């Protein structure tokens, strides 16, 4: 059940930025211009998503300092799967991340538990690491079942027996997505300790300790710093913001003082 | 109708397989009777633009249905068209079985594509179990009512039919299969459509098309071209190009 005890700051924070269906070479030379220019907050992994055809542009004029990473990925490196990647090409690419289970793969594209627990198993066997998303819906947290919601999701992996070093975890409540409607701080925390109790039980103390869990859902420059407070939120999985300058103040108040 | 012939890459490519493919593309020279478009996965759909010759157009094998939007993974006809592609590939037998795209979610993708300037290879095939039932028709018809219901245009239509059972197993349709169904398919524009776009519409064959036996299905009348897969990945796919030369 959902664990009291809080962590300690043990793990190298995390600010991921997620495109989504969002670029064009001008709008993407413009966030990367923003990107290069912000300071090198050596405190955190920076990595952002652009889409697929834009990749391997974003990666050749990004500073070191910021991480490339695939939106999504298959389950095999190659075959006839029209409109897939896989992670052979995203390493390929010189690419070592990739978001899986995001919400919108969940719930808009009906990507089950099994296919994301299957391409994080792919994935993580090709070397490259995992930004797995879990979330619930509305309803079902006015239902009582976040826990629920979220322990299905991430047992899907357990039992796929898969290790941990290379998975960053984030929470993302569904109802939290691009609405505005930011989960609390006390929210998080509570859903983050909860994660960790089930990663000590499920894996081991060591892993729920090392393993960076971090927030998504209407992350802002605005209330990043406040969120940030909370020991067991490592970090940010920002959507819109990511589009925007603001992106940056988001990394920066997670960066150490 | 000019032929056409188009390379579905799928899920296939590095820089190194690419370089292979694009050597030999760049090689041939190029066919004023037929047309040639190539579709990368979408993290080289740049490199292989600037690669190709300009005789070989490239295409997405996929995207959604608007220009921007909280949309992970997806794409649009917007991006394609910043990539400077004016192609993409919408209702392939993997999207809709393996992926679960529906006949309405794929129309709609159709629609924005054309409202948005490019191309769209539309792609429709019944699966073995249906045409032994006797719905091959039916089937096909379905697919393409889909579009017809939202009132497309057709002059920037090129629909494949690609019957699932031919799709990587080897087990391509005959001719005869073949021409049997572009031809009710030709019925059924100039029925809903129009004799004109019954006539000017290119509808090419999809499904274990290979060197072997693209020259054979390329003398059947109504078929206007294929949509390669497997094949499109080695040197013979030039074999096919020239089909009809």
């Amino acid at each position: 059940s959902t664990s009291l005890y809080k962590a300690g700051l043990t793990r190298k924070f995390f600010v991921g930025g997620n495109w989504k269906m969002n670029g064009d070479y001008a709008s993407v030379d413009g966030i990367v211009t923003f990107l290069n220019a912000s300071a090198d907050n050596s405190s955190v992994d920076v990595v952002v998503a652009p889409p697929a055809p834009y990749l391997a542009y974003a990666k050749s004029k990004l500073k070191a300092g910021v991480l490339v990473a695939a939106q999504n990925c298959y389950k095999v490196p190659k075959g006839a799967f029209t409109g897939e990647i896989s992670p052979a090409m995203i390493k390929d690419l010189g690419l070592e991340w990739v978001i899986l289970g995001h919400s919108e793969r969940r719930h808009v594209f009906g990507e089950s538990d099994a296919l994301i627990a299957e391409k994080t198993v792919h994935a993580l066997e090709a070397g490259i690491k995992v930004v797995f998303c879990i979330g619930e819906k509305l309803e079902e947290r006015e239902a009582g079942h976040t826990k629920d919601v979220n322990f299905r999701q991430l047992q899907a992996i357990v039992d796929k027996g898969v290790s941990w070093e290379n998975i960053v975890i984030a929470y993302e409540p569904v109802w939290a997505i691009g609405t505005g409607k930011t989960a609390s701080g006390e929210q998080a925390q509570e859903v983050h300790e909860w994660i960790r109790a089930f990663l000590k039980e499920k894996v081991s103390p060591a892993v729920a300790d090392a393993t960076r869990i971090i927030y998504g859902g209407s992350v802002t420059a605005d209330n990043a710093a406040e969120l940030g407070k909370k020991p067991d939120i490592d970090g940010f999985l920002v959507g819109g913001a990511s589009l925007k300058p603001d992106f940056v103040k988001i990394i920066n108040a997670r960066s150490t003082a």
